[PDB]
């Protein structure tokens, strides 16, 4: 396959695992990659910030990776996200070392890059994706489309915004995509993913079903609504997201909203019910109340006891309301549709995109 | 020495490993230990919490930990502290679970209890531990001694106090200990512990020196009162911490703090001065922003090129001082004790008063 196409390989070393995606793609005459195919996929745990920055540690990790791809002799680019970000840059210059060693020693992957990517450019990468699956690159829109990206230690947010002189370039993209010129808002908040998040919160009774036991000797005692303007406190006071976001997108709305991430697996749970990969905020704070907040924790557990992440369902519901309406502005009745989880649609796609 | 005397070993498992201790002790005729040694001590790493919970796996990290041992056949408690708490109940019992059988099978160490303590029975031993030091149990105290336990992933604060009816059961204690019967304060703010708190702050500019790299692609920029501000939103706005401590100490005034945990670490370093192991809150935010916040990274880190915490020191300083002072009420003027960190006072002195 990489015979007659070009072919390149993108490691999402992310926060439970590493991902290897290796694409074959053709080139059009805007010089924009298209037909874009995913011919390998391989993940392995746990996440590579979880890892000793050693050679032998590494070796074992990247041959367990790579050692069985089908495919041999092409670009790689080695990128990890906010589980990195988290560590200190003196901690990440070790593992990035053992890294250029480790490849370098490879007569068969030539690595191209391994860093540390900011959430900004994972919101353009994230943006990008999502966008080529939906197939709104190729011709000057009518509409905007913005993306959400709800991980496990940030969150990203994406949406088109002209260039302004009054906001950060860090916050700001300009690409050209099949002869397009974009320009892009992008913000990512480090410590608003939801495992991170959920670490202020662990001892909050109404952020859990009646009963649940709480680490410090509580007991839950659930209320979506109480729950949400804890987590709100978060949202706002401290990483001010509705003073960031909030007056952007009132002056560069958005037609249509796509997630990813977190939100997928909780909507497409056995716990709630939503039609079409769509749902609103109104109806998942409801349903969170309904049938995680307000049920005991002993009768929930024993009609789904195969789901471990159940006893969290009460703050995720409140936690994706809570920054989507209370945080964004999105109204509680705005359609936000979820990229499927079965779907092979990954942000590695974006790289493919911009960096190919 | 356990020839003679009573013996007792407290495993510690921490956040970033596991301290074995075994102790010696007398006990007087109040039913009460005296004369605590510590015969042995080892630590080892990484912390249970982030080790895989299999019979393989823990069998070579309590093999590591106990092995070499000079001592054999005695009660041991193990307890870990807010890494654990962090983690799903479902999760945690595959450890307690895989523990209970290892030690089973030894039949040189007779397992009492192995379980993730609560914050607030944490804060117990950490008041026990501090004042056994002090020498203020034997008899009935004119000052009321407080303890401020500053940790990775939760702060615990303790103080005595009466039994109230208007206060949470869990965030009271009762003990006799030499004779005379206590009444505690003590509280646990799970998420607010440094290495936790410090997640949510990685962007911010004002909590790195000049020119420090932040993840995000943005640059430090220090200012101590500027940083200190964030850090007490998440204090106050989140968790609470005003509202829930600043009456108490109002009713029950400590007439002494000790502090043990990090800020001994930040007080010891070669960056800070302070004298007869006291600091003040006004002291430390100054020589924070000071020595730290204003200066040029390169620069700093080209002094002290061997502290690999120093990056963190303008963030520090000012959640300490956000902590104890726009959190617990503490005057700035008011002088904190600190347990030198070289010293043979640990926590786990409480567990033998308390549980022997
Ligand atoms: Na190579
Ligand atoms: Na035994
Ligand atoms: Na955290």
């Amino acid at each position: 396959p990489c015979e007659k196409h070009s072919c390149i390989a993108v490691i999402d070393a992310g926060s439970t695992g590493s991902r290897l995606h290796i694409y074959s793609y053709d080139t059009d005459d805007t010089n924009t990659p298209i037909h874009i195919e995913e011919i390998w996929n391989k993940k392995i745990k746990p996440g590579f910030a979880s890892i000793q920055p050693n050679s032998v540690t590494i070796d074992a990790y990247l041959t367990m990776l790579l050692a069985d791809a089908p495919i041999h002799n092409i670009p790689v680019y080695f990128y990890a996200t906010a589980g990195m970000r988290l560590l200190p840059q003196s901690q990440q210059k070790k593992y990035y070392d053992e890294l250029d060693y480790w490849f370098r020693q490879q007569s068969q992957w030539q690595l191209v890059e391994a860093k540390t990517i900011t959430g900004n450019d994972e919101a353009l990468f994230d943006w990008l994706a999502v966008n080529y699956k939906l197939d709104t690159l190729k011709s000057v829109q009518n509409k905007s489309v913005g993306v959400m990206d709800m991980g496990g230690a940030s969150v990203q947010i994406v949406f088109p915004m002209p260039k302004n002189a009054e906001i950060s370039k860090h916050n700001q993209v300009e690409l050209n995509i099949y002869g397009q010129n974009i320009n892009l808002y992008v913000h990512s908040f480090l410590g608003l993913g939801q495992t991170e998040m959920s670490h202020q919160f662990l001892n909050s009774p109404s952020c859990f079903a009646n009963d649940y036991p709480l680490p410090d000797g509580e007991s839950g005692q659930g209320n979506a609504p109480s729950c949400k303007e804890e987590v709100t406190s978060l949202m706002n006071s401290v990483h001010k997201v509705n003073q960031q976001i909030q007056p952007l997108l009132a002056l560069n709305p958005v037609n249509e909203w796509y997630s990813i991430g977190g939100i997928s697996n909780l909507a497409s749970s056995q716990l709630f019910h939503f039609e079409n990969s769509e749902l609103t905020n109104q109806s998942l704070l409801q349903q969170g109340d309904n049938q995680i907040c307000h049920q005991q924790w002993d009768i929930l557990n024993g009609q789904y006891p195969d789901d471990e992440y159940l006893y969290q369902y009460c703050l995720l519901s409140s936690y994706y309301y809570a920054l989507m309406v209370d945080g964004y502005g999105i109204n509680p009745n705005q359609t936000i549709h979820y990229i499927p989880p079965e779907q092979n649609l990954d942000w590695t796609i974006g790289v493919v995109l911009h960096r190919a």
